[PDB]
């Protein structure tokens, strides 16, 4: 037998960070789940029980705390760029670093219209992540993306005309609940090195946030005639706004409401044109994907 | 054996209730999860098959539907008092109804500065609650809160002078991370059926607001001597401000940042004054109470 | 205003220990997760930041890892009952100590028909659990539990003859699939104090068998006329074969399983006697609940 | 821009079956949660909202009901192969399917040595999975996977002799608990069509049971020198028991239990050969994988 792919390292490595301006008083928090996982010339330690190649998963724990001591946790591309470049430069038998960040929402608190220098909030499970592939000779690859935005809109969504034989039962609508997860990533133009990371840094958070405001608007404005119709309005526009992005991949679930009929009960009309009281359904769900790019 | 007490219901009920304004086009959205358990003169379809003294689960189910059909589901103070009565008076063989219910967030979004009217986002996972016991003959008792509100500050709290002795290793500290998920619950008096209730409908909305913002203001401002200092605070001022509740509750974790030691590392400096890295604890966590009346 | 009730300690403190018998290389082990909560003179803590009252949480996690190197952590009645004591005793304005122990299940694996003297696999996540309030003047209360025992069984479940009105839709059956998840709680006489405990421990373990072995054999075997009927059964039958409880308690789950009507579709047959695919249903459920006790 | 990946389907679809055996009054249970998504020349109701394509989800949903009434549901290879086969077949347009099976444990229950008719428990969330993939022109391809079974050992693992420098601060051990949670995934090669699939139908029950038998066996037995070494044998003895199988994945975290030190209580030992009481930590985590497949 053979290994024909390996790799390991240390997940669920969280991690907080504080800047603290000293002129103003006001501090800043970062808070993010890191996972590094390595490859490279390490087969010997799966099929000889050779350790000398593994460098211990408690030392790239050791390694995340001291890369952000010593370096910018913002933006998250930047960050993980920096920490999976370190890896390939300190270790010759260590070819590719494979660095996920899960950032969390800290939002500086208003207090009496003010906002507080040292207090904050979660004020979303939603989330911005990236996954960054460094792999020697070849550059660094970078996805973006927010994840965990649920949105709900109550009319303004129709669904007729799709096909129709003996496994269907769906009525056609012209006016249903539409909500969902919206998971978003946008991948970029693969950077050469550092350097070029460094170059485009002010591109990461304008990026994500021209993203978000895309798709939240995008969703509130459509007249939406599918789940699969509003995506690719949105992923057009992302496109459109950043040059630097080569793709962008939508995974959205459609998060069922169902009308309820009670006119069983005294003749009481909730249904269609009536339809107040509606059921949300846990499950099942669909799920609606697309990867856009360019022509 | 004797049945010493016994309850039952409907458990994990979602419900969504839309509102439509005919005259400007304006929708809002209500969402909530309900619990109904019953008790009277039940026992005997546990101690001889008797099942007809039960009012299905599956009909509490349905009653809930009609009734959010029929009545409005907000505030949730109301709503679930009016469902609870439902029940012990309809069947003569009911004596409690007792209603949780959990609302979820649905926030108007904002689009291009102005509020959207008919699309919103789960802008956190904080809830407000009711807990409401309609008793035959003895009123109606609810319970509100909030749960789910997760907070940090990075300065001004500290701990020091607690008991020290061979069991302790704390240290001593006048400056740390204070970070919880705040769960805060206000007891309304008793009061003695839906028409006092409704007489009292404005405050529901008012006194949850008012939790929520002396909550976030006394976390933000007060140089905490430790949790139990600054929960207590929190409380009297909201029992200051609302003379209908008799008792204010809070339950607070505390959840742990500690400091990482770096120096073994080529010196490197991050504790105390010169901590800026730290390590989230997901466990073991503080868990601080208290319950606060008047005198 | 002043403080009515209030506890404090620290929550989800996981605890591994490994006994290791010398003459036959056997090990085993044991995995916990503990809450101790305790009460006393401690609400000048609270109203005038007076920390010379307060055991810090901390302390208390140290606390327990020490009493359990020093203590045997089975049975967990009486881990819990030696931790709270020791509060209590050792801190003379602590007057009460509330413990919760959540045991996991670590069961010895077989290899080839034999067991394997240090390995272990998790072959439920069904716990087996005790709270131990110890108050100062008044003994020792234990409950003990177990939960998260998941049982189906697809046929010998009736549920007919309950009330029915304007709100009832559910049709009577003689024939429907029956799931639940088990919580049972079993409630000791109270003991006096640390003495009286391990006079009683064999007890402990073989009264937790039984209660698990009635509550399957019941489930099994009982045709069942409804949850209510079944689970009184099984109380019945728990407080007849152990005389030191006073009480037993259920709380029990109707976890629905639809059937699912395909005759649209070709004339298929699947429901009544024909039903073989129904459709679990993740949400609302039953919920029924019942406490025991003796005449 | 232009659409250069897109696929849509169902998740989330609960299933029960019953097959009941007239003779003998035994009955079988199965659950499964089924997800189904479909590619091929759907672009249209992306770009153009063309829903003529659109197999509705829900109608996806009605035919996996349909198929699991028609069809033997395991194993459970079979019923993806059939249920992925149909899509293709029956709709021009659609070229591939994609189907993920997660099967759930309902164990038959022993009552007095006797194996029950008609109850089960679930006697661990271990999951066995398949996901097919059904590629018109291009055969179907099988990968099936155990998933949560979780293990430990209390001895007979050692960590020694890794990369040593300054970033780290592990010590070597002879001598550390091991505990995961194993994921292992087995490739088949290729089938050219259901028929062939039928013809192996034997192979795939047995061959779980031998990847399970094999995973517990090894880590029992294996004095381990580490997690890769002792998962690289784990998958050599697959491979060398099914010639059908192509590649073995495994991935394993290493869920970390720390030794406590309380020398500075009392001079308490728990170190080393004196360490009875741990902390088991619920984060971070090593993470270790390996696909091998044959020379
Ligand atoms: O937007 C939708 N897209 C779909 O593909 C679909 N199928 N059922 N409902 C649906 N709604
Ligand atoms: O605010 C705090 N209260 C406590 O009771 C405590 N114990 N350890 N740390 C603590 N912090
Ligand atoms: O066993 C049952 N008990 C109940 O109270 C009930 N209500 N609907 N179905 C039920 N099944
Ligand atoms: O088995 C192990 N493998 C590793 O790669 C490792 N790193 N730290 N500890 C470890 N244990
Ligand atoms: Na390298
Ligand atoms: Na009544
Ligand atoms: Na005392
Ligand atoms: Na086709």
């Amino acid at each position: 037998s053979a290994v024909k792919a390996a790799r390991y390292g240390k997940d669920n490595v969280r991690v907080y960070k504080v800047h603290k301006d000293e002129k103003t008083g006001v501090q800043t928090v970062y808070e993010m789940t890191v996972c590094v996982l390595l490859e490279g010339e390490i087969e010997t330690s799966y099929t000889k029980a050779d350790n000398s190649v593994i460098v211990a998963t408690d030392s790239i724990k050791n390694t995340i705390y001291i890369t952000a001591k010593q370096n910018p946790v913002t933006p998250p591309e930047l960050f993980g760029s920096i920490l999976g470049t370190h890896f390939i430069e300190k270790y010759n038998h260590i070819h590719a670093a494979h660095v996920n960040i899960v950032c969390h929402r800290w939002t500086r608190m208003d207090i009496d219209g003010k906002p507080h220098p040292h207090s904050f909030i979660r004020d979303s499970e939603e989330k911005r992540n990236v996954q960054v592939d460094v792999v020697e000779g070849k550059g660094i690859d970078i996805k973006s993306s927010l994840s965990g935005l649920t949105v709900l809109k109550s009319t303004n969504s129709q669904f007729w005309g799709f096909l129709r034989d003996e496994y269907t039962t769906l009525k056609e609508t012209w006016d249903r609940i539409l909500s969902t997860d919206v998971d978003a990533t946008w991948q970029w133009k693969n950077f050469s090195g550092l350097q070029e990371v460094r170059s485009h840094v002010p591109k990461f958070d304008a990026t994500w946030a021209t993203a978000r405001e895309v798709t939240l608007k995008t969703f509130a404005e459509d007249n939406s005639a599918s789940v699969q119709a509003t995506m690719y309005k949105m992923a057009e526009q992302i496109l459109a706004r950043q040059q630097l992005i080569e793709t962008v991949e939508y995974s959205l679930p459609n998060k069922h409401y169902f009308e309820i009929d009670l006119s069983w009960h005294k003749g009481l009309q909730n249904t269609g044109k009536n339809a107040e009281v509606f059921a949300p359904q846990s499950d099942p769900n669909g799920l609606i994907k697309c990867t856009v790019g360019r022509s």
